[PDB]
């Protein structure tokens, strides 16, 4: 019945109705006018003539690397290049945020309410007469349908890019800090107040389970010796609360920052070295400052470890993921004589989008053994049993799945997959090609051009009928891969813009908070300014074992 | 014993001890360099010199009103001045917001606990040897003393710019939705965790209050229609608390969305406005939009009187007390193309110098009736009495008190003067002259400068001795007016910056939200953009009484 049901209004203009079956398109600073927002400004049809897309951009910057080579050895030519990438990310968020799954158009109570994951479309609404606005049936596909028919492994299906289970369990363990639905309120929840990376996930959301965590000596986090090695507290010494069956044994039961840690022993790994870097930090602060009290060490190696995140994240991290031949680089100073707000929100759809359970391999490989699902979950013993040495060794080697190209969902996590798929929908989330016009990209024309291939296309046109009908979330693990990528378009074209916000968006990246004093001067500044995922491992894993997020 | 203690870094340098006994200072991005930040760069010296102070800025907004004249007529001058206000000014809050009453460092829980007051400069540290660091003796001087000597009215000083109780009303009510001290917590918390112009004041906090405040019909608020007039509903109706004394009969007990506003007719007043406006602004709005229901109604109006409140403070509010014949003005697009971030945090310190007791007047004066405080207060019988007309007609007629000059705090409010010296102290506040070089001022080098008289010149430094440790609160009512002005140069340089912040700093001032569909059309972005304190009184009040901020 609500005339905006259709989603009339494109290039960002944002409709409004005007009596029971009217509508307006708000065009302001879109860049087009007319009913629809549809006719382009002189200006805008220059600049649309000389944009790239963004398929040619990534094939630029994953070829030429004897160019790129040059390019990351001259400074000033590096910083350029890695400021565009950051500003024209950015500007594809909504900042201050907008909508959530309760408000399609804008209120101080979408504005003000922490509790809700923000929206980067708002939601289809409530009385509209199909579940994306006016096209397809009154009923989207039967959801196991399209779980088992494109979306479930058969065969194991390898990332070509070589991702490990290092990295697999990295981005677990570092987006799980900032992906905390709040099930008790719905999918559309957050229990992640911050909106980002404050290292919640080590640390406490609440002050009240830090301090229970914290030792109050030297500005340490609470741990025990088992075997000569550092590992969490237990539940039982500390009282926080955490989840665990029923029958895992007490002394087995750790403590640590994010609740639902003890599930994975991989989770549990981060969770260990993470650990060690705090409690490393404060005896290097200490040496720096021998005057200083326990909160000031705490909380300045709290600081330091929020830098090293981010450090690792931009040039490890995403590096890896990105396949680029130019080298990223985390330098807050880039941003410093440009437009830009240093605050997030998590979207909804970046939490969605995030759902890479496809990396999961069918055994979890350790040394000479082979779990199973069912034996690695929440089983403790693993790590205690080889030891993160082994963890780091092991993982390194063992090769991750594939994400985007369909099909290579592990059956032991369907029941996951499928309720992303049921999730979105209760969420209302407008379609695929909706999410591709929003983040500046051609709609798919046909599911073909979506998989780039013909079985899965069949099978999904048959179930959808319309390519306009086809749903973000499935669509993104069935896409086409950019060649001998991990990834397809629409992943890194919505992905890249939520995570760089979320990254510079931090306040230690803001003017104020970015010199050497915020981090107890030089000494620790260097610490953010030189981490990488090799040096977290070598100081913190027995035996400084080599380590990468690619298998060698 | 911390070497940081003496306040040793200039220009906003930050101080970090490095070792029991020395310290340094980090000049990053200060534009100077040395030990303790004062050697200018080359750049920083011309800037300077081609620096006119506030005092000569002032002189030329409150003169040559001729120019003026001229200049407020050509909309692209009168942009670009009124750009320069806002800029200039907001440089000097950070933002992402940095320490606390507990941190004189950058952490994440001083970022992040929004319980908090911000504060501008840090606190003295606990360990000092000295209140002000270093300087002074053991104990500043008796409260009581300042307080009786320099402090409390003799007789009533009138305001020489004219200000009147529509005035010091509006200020109480409009300011008392972001200053809400926690005392439960201590004066460096706050209950207001929207750190800005929310209108919690009339809504509520929490949406708990907000949904016994509203009628669920229309977006409309709740009221109650006595002798023919609207007034706000019952507790009893309402069940929202209210703090009342004992001996209110329950059919007087008000219920809106600030619990203190029962506690003055002046506040109750404004409260019965602003209901008014807002049930108002839903009428419009259903009239524009049959198809919207009450939540949609009730959203759009709420963003709509934010809009109203910001233009009113700005172009009447803030007008009248800069005594400025540059007409300001409200315009988010100013800001567009420039740096700025669309969030702000109450700084303790502009609570602090926003404690202008000295505008009440010795009685009330309503009609024919002179009524005391004793009378005054609690008394909602008297605002049903005279009605909303008198109370406007009443209020435009009577001036209120001076600020700055000395001696004009009412006695009947004499303990709250007191506390606020002693909880500045409380919270371990910088001098007076910390903070003038903290907002870009030259350190007064007397009392008698202080002041500009002799004799609370001689009391102060009896009392003091230094003025290098006079405090800030006591020194911004005592400090020697601008001619014929109501404040001084320390309160409007302090109190400018953090007020256009915070006006400013709103997210409907945000490009995403500053178009008229964010607003229900151009119908509701109108009612913002023609604003004014007697267009909200003429649309509301019976008779569409004159009102003013100033004397007649
Ligand atoms: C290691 C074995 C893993 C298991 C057993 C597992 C299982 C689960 C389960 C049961 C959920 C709750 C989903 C629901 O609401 O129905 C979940 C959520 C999620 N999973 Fe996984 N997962 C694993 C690894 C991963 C990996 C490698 C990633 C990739 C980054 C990932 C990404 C996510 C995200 C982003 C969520 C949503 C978090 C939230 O909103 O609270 N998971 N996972
Ligand atoms: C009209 C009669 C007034 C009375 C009886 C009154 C009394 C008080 C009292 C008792 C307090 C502290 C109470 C507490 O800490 O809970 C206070 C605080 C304050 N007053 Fe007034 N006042 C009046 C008018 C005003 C006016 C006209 C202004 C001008 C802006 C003003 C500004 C403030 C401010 C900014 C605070 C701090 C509030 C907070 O942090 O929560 N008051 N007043
Ligand atoms: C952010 O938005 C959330 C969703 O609106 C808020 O969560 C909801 O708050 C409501 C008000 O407290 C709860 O309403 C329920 O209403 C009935 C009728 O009065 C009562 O019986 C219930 O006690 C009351 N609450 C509960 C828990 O039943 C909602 O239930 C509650 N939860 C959800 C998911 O809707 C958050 O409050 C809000 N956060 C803030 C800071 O405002
Ligand atoms: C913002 O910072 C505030 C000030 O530090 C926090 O407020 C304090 O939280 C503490 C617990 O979280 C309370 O301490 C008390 O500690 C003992 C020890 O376990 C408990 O028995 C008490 O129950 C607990 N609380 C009380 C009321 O006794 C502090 O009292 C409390 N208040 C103050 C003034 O410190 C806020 O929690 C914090 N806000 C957030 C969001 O983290
Ligand atoms: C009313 C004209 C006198 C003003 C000068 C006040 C000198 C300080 O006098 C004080 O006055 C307070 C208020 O009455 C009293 O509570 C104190 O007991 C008294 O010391
Ligand atoms: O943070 C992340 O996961 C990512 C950040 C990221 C950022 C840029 Cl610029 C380019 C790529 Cl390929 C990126 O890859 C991913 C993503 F986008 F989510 F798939
Ligand atoms: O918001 C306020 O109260 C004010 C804002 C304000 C803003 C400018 Cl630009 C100039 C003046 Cl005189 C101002 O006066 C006051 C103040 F600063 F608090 F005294
Ligand atoms: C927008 O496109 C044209 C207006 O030029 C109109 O025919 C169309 O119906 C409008 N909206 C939609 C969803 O078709
Ligand atoms: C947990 O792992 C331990 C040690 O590797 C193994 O002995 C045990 O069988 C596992 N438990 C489960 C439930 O698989
Ligand atoms: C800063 O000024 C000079 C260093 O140039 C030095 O004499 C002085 O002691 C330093 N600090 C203070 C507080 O004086
Ligand atoms: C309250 O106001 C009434 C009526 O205006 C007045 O007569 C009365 O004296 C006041 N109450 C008190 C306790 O002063």
């Amino acid at each position: 019945a609500n005339p905006c049901c259709s989603n009339p209004c494109q290039n960002r203009g944002e409709c409004m109705s005007t009596g029971f079956d009217q509508y307006k398109c708000d065009c302001t600073r879109t860049g087009f006018y007319g009913e629809n927002c549809t006719t382009p400004e002189f200006l805008t049809r220059i600049k649309l003539l000389l944009k790239p897309t963004p398929n040619t951009v990534h094939y630029i910057l994953t070829h030429f690397k004897g160019v790129w080579n040059i390019v990351n050895n001259i400074p000033f030519l590096r910083s350029l290049i890695m400021k565009y990438v950051l500003t024209s990310r950015s500007y594809l968020i909504d900042s201050p945020p907008t909508y959530n799954v309760h408000y399609g158009y804008k209120s101080w109570e979408a504005f003000s309410n922490l509790s809700y994951y923000t929206r980067a479309l708002p939601p289809v609404a409530d009385d509209c007469p199909t579940p994306m606005g006016v096209k397809g049936n009154k009923e989207l596909p039967d959801s196991k349908e399209v779980l088992e028919k494109v979306l479930l492994r058969r065969e194991f299906i390898p990332d070509p890019q070589g991702s490990n289970m290092m990295f697999a369990f990295f981005a677990q363990h570092f987006t799980h800090q900032f992906f905390k639905t709040d099930h008790k309120r719905g999918p559309g929840f957050t229990r992640g107040l911050g909106h980002g990376v404050d290292l919640n996930h080590i640390y406490g959301e609440t002050l009240d389970r830090q301090h229970k965590l914290r030792l109050f000596k030297d500005g340490k986090l609470k741990y025990q010796v088992i075997g000569g090695e550092v590992y969490p507290p237990t539940v039982k010494d500390t009282q926080v609360e955490m989840i665990y069956p029923p029958h895992i044994p007490e002394n087995l039961q750790f403590a640590v920052g994010q609740e639902v840690f003890g599930l994975v022993p991989g989770l549990m790994m981060y969770a260990t070295i993470w650990l060690r870097e705090h409690n490393r930090v404060c005896d290097i602060l200490k040496q720096e400052h021998p005057e200083w009290g326990d909160e000031q060490l705490f909380q300045t190696s709290r600081l330091i470890l929020i830098g090293e995140t981010i450090k690792i994240v931009i040039e490890d991290y995403v590096q890896h993921l990105s396949g680029y031949h130019f080298k990223l680089k985390f330098d807050p100073e880039l941003l410093f004589n440009q437009q830009f707000q240093y605050q997030n929100r998590i979207a909804s759809e970046f939490n969605t989008l995030y759902h890479w359970h496809p990396l999961l391999p069918d055994t979890f490989n350790i040394e000479d053994q082979e779990y199973s699902f069912k034996q690695f979950l929440y089983n403790n013993s693993i790590l205690l049993e080889h030891g993160l040495t082994q963890f780091v060794e092991s993982f390194t080697r063992q090769i991750a799945g594939r994400v985007a190209g369909g099909r290579n969902v592990p059956i032991a996590v369907q029941a996951v997959a499928k309720a992303s798929i049921d999730q979105s929908r209760e969420m209302k989330y407008q379609s695929l090609n909706e999410y591709r016009k929003r983040f500046s990209l051609k709609p798919y024309t046909s599911f073909e051009e979506l998989t780039g291939e013909k079985e899965m296309a069949a099978e999904l046109k048959a179930l959808y009928s319309d390519i306009d009908v086809m749903e973000l979330y499935p669509a993104l693990l069935v896409e086409k891969p950019r060649p001998d990528a991990i990834f397809g378009e629409t992943m890194v074209e919505l992905g890249a813009p939520f995570s760089l916000k979320g990254l510079m968006g931090n306040p230690i990246c803001s003017p104020q908070y970015w010199k050497p004093s915020t981090f107890g001067g030089e000494v620790g500044f260097k610490i953010i300014n030189t981490a990488s995922i090799q040096s977290l491992i070598c100081n913190n894993v027995k035996g400084c074992p080599f380590t990468s997020f690619n298998v060698q």
